[PDB]
């Protein structure tokens, strides 16, 4: 059975990554959120809920890529540098859900907080986007796994950190931009940072395993991936619709997730598929490179 | 689908080790081991030997806690509060395997490296104990597990961080307490105050499924957990002879094999069966 050995590069760029991930370590008690409370009592009580409900959505996506998809894309690497960085990005992706309740303790009550995760729980579009990723995940909760079954889970898995994070990232990047929520806005910026090297880093390890497949295999999980693709984009349109239609932004958010789609696309090696709002690269500016 | 919600306690444990696990974190960078030289050039090449296979065993055992143990057990956890300290906790022994290849590197050629780690992977009694503890994990790859398949890889992890590790930390430990290999000490120290928290962390989600077992499962794991401690005992102690009957300390890591043995029976909630006796006082100085 082989341990670990750094001394025997595995690949060209897990070091690469296994260094950049540590270079941007961090936890929630680096940065304090209260004095965001000056800026947060200025919105109106459709901004505050608007904010409290993406904060929502972001914290079950972190809890699941932590929780399921990190751990089961893992487990069945054969390489094992890769599957060192995999388990760090993972419990990272446990420090950015901490760092959602950090913000919410500053801003609501403990009983409106309930309220956000209560909400969370039962609503119909959050479960169907988390089950739609999570079902390809727990598809690998087997001895064996084929290698269409795991590129599929790292499609699943390069989609969510590279696309369906955003339809909930541009509402704490477009107040930062205008300079509320700053604080808020320096965390959110922090955990961009880190999903931005996950999904370029599962999308290197979905490349290569696409590269194995036969040329049937290939144009199957080809195919999957576009309908995976638009079977998100549909329910991202109705949850932006949901959240952003009381304060005015929904087409705004639109472009932002299609921007974003075309990313998690590129970082799977294929063609974008579709076509950012200023204030949301004024709010990356604290990334802004990267957008 | 349930998120995370740290306002609202799942357990009176979990946001403890949580900040714990996150105070205690460290990354390879931090010690240099170049000052190890002077010392290392003075050991024998059998005690070289013994301190290269040794680090190897323990590169593994983190290797498949890292990437099977942690992952699989946490998958299963329906709280979500534990999860996130075991995910924590399976990226801090990838950090504990990225440090064992620091020490190495200082330490030996590209070429001694490689044959370590071909030692490592050709090894029967590596081969057979990392076996025994994996199987136990990977008894989880499938959609729903039982409460008691759950409950036996918690045992066998804990049997893992609080006991099988330390047939190889024993020697680590000796040559420090000696002055030997200070810098190199002084990681596997923070390895070791790591591993110590994992085993009280696993060991008491243990205990919780454990009370939600029917009696008739209660029997049948309290029975195998018993097994499963002697089966890995006798495992030990043909590697601890194979490792250090060169270096005349065989005798001395079995006691200390069993003294770690209680204290992983204890994080589980369980007694003691090996006969309790004080630390070899060369070890305890280099845990000082
Ligand atoms: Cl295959
Ligand atoms: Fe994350
Ligand atoms: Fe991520
Ligand atoms: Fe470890
Ligand atoms: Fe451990």
């Amino acid at each position: 059975m082989r341990a670990v050995n750094w001394n025997k590069k595995e690949d060209d760029f897990s070091l690469m990554f296994w260094k950049q991930n540590i270079a941007q370590f961090w936890t929630e008690e680096e940065i304090a959120v209260s004095s965001d409370k000056n800026t947060w009592v200025q919105l109106s009580k459709e901004e505050q809920i608007a904010y409290k409900r993406v904060l929502g959505g972001l914290t079950l996506l972190d809890t699941k890529q932590g929780g399921e998809g990190m751990p089961l894309v893992l487990v069945h690497l054969e390489n094992l540098q890769a599957k060192s960085v995999l388990a760090f990005m993972g419990a990272m992706e446990e420090v950015h859900a901490k760092s959602y309740s950090h913000i919410f303790t500053t801003l609501a009550t403990e009983e409106e907080i309930d309220e956000i995760f209560d909400w969370v729980d039962t609503h119909p579009l959050l479960e169907k986007k988390a089950g739609i990723i999570t079902s390809y995940y727990r598809r690998l909760l087997k001895p064996e796994v084929t290698k269409k079954e795991l590129y599929m889970a790292m499609v699943a898995s390069v989609f969510l950190e590279s696309y369906l994070f955003y339809s909930g990232f541009f509402y704490p990047l477009y107040l930062a931009g205008q300079g509320k929520l700053t604080a808020s806005g320096e965390i959110i910026n922090l955990i961009i940072r880190d999903e931005s090297i996950h999904g370029v880093f599962v999308g290197i390890l979905a490349q290569q395993i696409f590269a194995e497949l036969s040329a049937e295999d290939q144009q199957e999980v080809q195919k999957e991936t576009q309908e995976l693709l638009m079977e998100l984009y549909e329910i991202e349109m109705a949850y932006t619709e949901e959240i952003y239609t009381s304060i005015g932004l929904v087409e705004d958010v639109n472009r932002f997730v299609r921007y974003n789609a075309n990313k998690g696309l590129m970082n799977l090696g294929l063609e974008p598929k579709f076509e950012i709002n200023p204030i949301v690269l004024n709010g990356l500016r604290t990334n802004h490179d990267f957008f």
